[PDB]
């Protein structure tokens, strides 16, 4: 019933949207497109809890799995989102095994984790048998965005209770001393990205990546990424508007 | 210290404006910073209420376009509250008669020209001490022409001194004339009606605006001499962009 | 891809609906998931404004009931904005005359049947490409009967083709007829008036709905042949539940 | 269990009220705790919408002043929704004729005295079981006098039984009479008009209120026998205070 | 003037409501019933700071003491709630003495704690003499919800500056390997609950518990609990609606 | 382009407003007065992220630099505010060198700090060359509010990446065992304030202070403070209303 986990169990990757603009209308509209999930970015956006909550509902209604890229790897924040019906969590700046364990701790009820019990919205979706299936209903990915996370990749990938990792390639490029360019060709960054993917797959884990274009996303899917996001709502909208203006003004 | 759309017109040039149906300030500012002279916030065919429009007006102004609003109804008190919150252009629906156009005009001007109530919370901050002496010029007012009746009454509507002109809604006009509600309709009867409105507006010395769903249609409308052209709704542009990103991502 | 209330009616069955005066999405979804065919959001006798109703409509739809709204006033532009936000049933207050019923009908249907403005942001997402061809059937419209005058004019109100029928508000009817504003009033004159409205509605081939404050009163109204029965307000049910929990907790 | 303004009047004393154009509950409560009998929330010349006014009413009540609202328009349904949200005084704009005053009165009283719709969500909590039997007395209603026409029609407006009296807006009156829209205007023709309204109100046994922009002007209006005096807007007081703090901070 | 502390000082327990639904109208309505306090749940609900703030006002107006069960035992979050007029704090997942000390630190101004000074709403309620009485105006309870908290109960109860503990019995049952059933009869959970109560009372501290029914709440009051909550708004409303539907449909 | 840094570079202090009331209208109105910056207080106020976000826009439009005094010295909170267009950060309760380093870490992109990249609003203000100038576009001040911070002042002032310190004199007075009086004359508090200023200036750093009146602010400017705030909106408004009432009532 988690649409991303269904993709994976059926041998296919998932393609997901990425929202930095608050509100329910575009969230539902994009969810109804051929995205398997839609990620709401609570880090690099003005989207707070009050605004994310109805967006989760709208995405679920539209027929994509609602995901959140959180502001921080904080257990209580993550738990509140889970209980509000976030069914995927992408936690930024997971740099060590212990930080990955902190992420895992939030995603599972005791004995596997320490998630606090009060599943307001998942109990409506899944019913009274939710507890037994709860861990499978949520996808959890630790972000790999720093030199330190790269160095600790195998120790992060060893953590039970996380599905895998999600590469933040602009932050990773910046931490490597390069420009935080979307969809970069910088050879060292491209190499590090491929390394993380290879390590994740060798560990039997999933790997995702953030993309700024459909063409780059196609390549990432071909390279074997399990979870590919493309492209941020604001960037797509701004580019579309610039083109409309150029067309109208005959430029 | 000038309405950017009126400045376009004073230079003999049209204005090009954006069109928002998505609430929020971030895309509003981002689009205002583009080569749009104005950005219209649609409070009719959207979920944008007053609470959400208010910060959007601020964001558009900061971004450097003139904040406009297409209201849900031609109601004087709603329009006045928007003016005092820093809407500097008003596009009012269902202006089908001279009297309805007079009702629009009444809201846009202080006495004796109109009956606008006094308390210009935000325009006084933008324009400072010089505001009241130029208040009417700081606002653009356009009556929507979107029905058979408005088309029949176009000359009487255009005779109303206190409106800058009219704003055509082609899809609703098409639907009210018995045709499909197409985006950027080119239904022959609708095309003729639109051409008639443009001709009558310029005969009357008034401005004529038109809603567009694409850059290409906007280009034609600008070439046809329209004074105010909107293109294209944020939601439509975003949905089409996402559909294309998906198609490219999933391509062989 | 169907209005759940109209489906009930097409099967010769009544619809039972919830009634919300508390803003927020969580109880809206929870109650929609119960054996309610619709959930009405009361925008009149509540603090629920447009900003708060919008996400509630989404939550009710997700929960699997038809989202309805009892508006604060029979105003076409307010009603249209709700339709485009995904309200699929409208209950409009103070429909006291045929002309007021025509005003309600005008908002619910695209031309030529009505004058509904085009921009179906959310219904187009729910219904997809097939929307416009079935748009009128996707919405239920009920005129409230809550005054002496509406009672006198019931046949003229029911003659309006573009409304599904009427919705009785017994407490306001009682108050306007000179009686106490009781929840689930059984004041003899009010009982007779309500029976008259039901008979006239069915004589006219129209639907008749009624607001209820309890499950027991709703059961009787269903047995009397009402087509749409609401029971009972979230706030009233919650307050009564809490009072009983307290009494049980503090008992000897 | 009493309207604090009506209690002032029953003691033969005027009421002094605050005036808020800034949304939010914290200053609303803080100002209500001062020696104001009421605090008026301005929903016209402010960005305060229903969503934001609702918690402010609660905060003012907690602070110990009577919550009042100056509405954006004299619309019965808007007024009723505010009453049911715990507005206990209504100041309605643009009451220019007897019929408009009757429209205000209609919203403030249950049948048979008016047509107020029944569902007193918050007044029932404040007043308890005794509410309905005293409902009309719990609310104060004032028709705004802010135009030449209202001035001409003052006696007919004051003849309407279901309003407590009138509320003068001097700046708008000045502007509509052809003068500058000054805060606390003392333009001779305006001064005479205001004196006339006060005299006619007391001749009719009605209450007369007036908006003030300063404590000094309010003091004079109280001395002239006004029954309800507001002073001064939160925004204006705050901006002037900040300007003076800056001047003191930057002084030699 | 804190209505719960008045109950206690007068030899009686307090009975409190429990809100998971945001908004002011039911909050005031329930506060006007015979509840001494109303707890707003910011953990297992969609209630964020923006929505809790007016609810505190509404509860105070209705004549109950406004309490908050916070999302997390975080000092700065708690301080902001205190300054917004939360007059009771129930902090989840207090598992160690040090965590209880962190809770206490937020509830008292220096020298007793480190609460930052800027009491926007308490200064309106209490006036300029607020500082001298501030500690008494707030009730603070550490939640006992885990095996670890049970094990550390005496060390938690030793912390000056907290009034006592509040049992979270569904989380406690789950952490003990049982079902997170409301008002459970499971013998080990029932025993652990009684143990915490006994230890708290022996330490001269207060003990509260969360309940899902009036009948269970009656028993808890009889057993000597000082602070008893019953029952969550959403659960009461859902149950009421199900009964109305069954009655209407003749089922 | 940061108006405060321009003041400093031009040899003048900055005078700033201080908002505890949410909303955009007074924020813009005060920004248009002769304030160089306006600080939004997210600690001792009901202002959450959802309400601060439009206020930043309004202050920038009005022509003052938007600053925020955060609820807590938390890196991810600070980063989200920076990306929403907060161009000054005042972080409360910075008591140790390590806490000051945590503040600095949030204010600078790698390699100087660890700020995560996604500058939604600064990229609109500054354009694609933002990264190279990003550190200069933001002013960062650590608050000195406790005996511990006083004791550690030189170690705090040694931290690269913070501009200096901001004295919270009411909390400081309280932590010293005195009354939390605004603009206090208490000799020990006055001495400690002067000490912090002197140490900051000797270290080549900036020093700010919170004031409750224009007269005290004038003295602070004369004493050499680089960043002086005066006075809180709510306090100014309440005092103004009391005076209007006294005038009206002839008292
Ligand atoms: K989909
Ligand atoms: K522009
Ligand atoms: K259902
Ligand atoms: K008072
Ligand atoms: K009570
Ligand atoms: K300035
Ligand atoms: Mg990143
Ligand atoms: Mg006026
Ligand atoms: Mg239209
Ligand atoms: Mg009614
Ligand atoms: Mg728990
Ligand atoms: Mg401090």
């Amino acid at each position: 019933h988690n649409k991303v986990r269904t993709c994976w169990n059926e041998g296919r990757p998932a393609l997901a949207g990425w929202l930095q603009l608050p509100g329910t209308l575009h969230a539902e509209a994009l969810a109804r497109l051929d995205y398997d999930a839609v990620v709401i970015d609570m880090q690099h956006s003005p989207i707070d809890f009050g605004q994310v909550a109805p967006m989760l509902i709208a995405i679920e209604l539209g027929g994509a799995e609602p995901f959140v890229r959180t502001q921080v790897n904080d257990p209580s924040d993550i738990m509140k989102l889970l209980d509000a019906g976030a069914y995927g969590i992408i936690a930024p700046m997971v740099n060590t095994r212990a930080e990955a364990q902190t992420l895992a701790s939030a995603l599972h009820y005791s004995p596997r984790g320490l998630r606090s019990f009060g599943p307001r919205r998942p109990s409506l979706r899944y019913g009274s048998g939710y507890l037994a299936q709860a861990s499978e209903t949520v996808v959890g990915l630790a972000m790999i965005e720093t030199r330190e996370a790269l160095a600790n990749i195998d120790e992060i990938l060893s953590v039970d209770g996380i599905d895998g990792v999600f590469i933040g390639p602009t932050d990773l490029a910046l931490d490597l001393g390069h420009a935080p360019l979307v969809d970069t060709e910088e050879a060292e960054v491209v190499s590090a990205i491929a390394h993380v993917r290879e390590r994740a797959h060798a560990a039997g884990k999933r790997v995702g990546i953030w993309c700024g274009s459909g063409g780059f996303a196609r390549v990432k899917l071909a390279e074997g990424f399990d979870f590919v996001t493309a492209a941020p709502d604001l960037a797509m909208l701004s580019a579309a508007a610039r083109q409309v203006i150029a067309d109208a003004r005959a430029l």
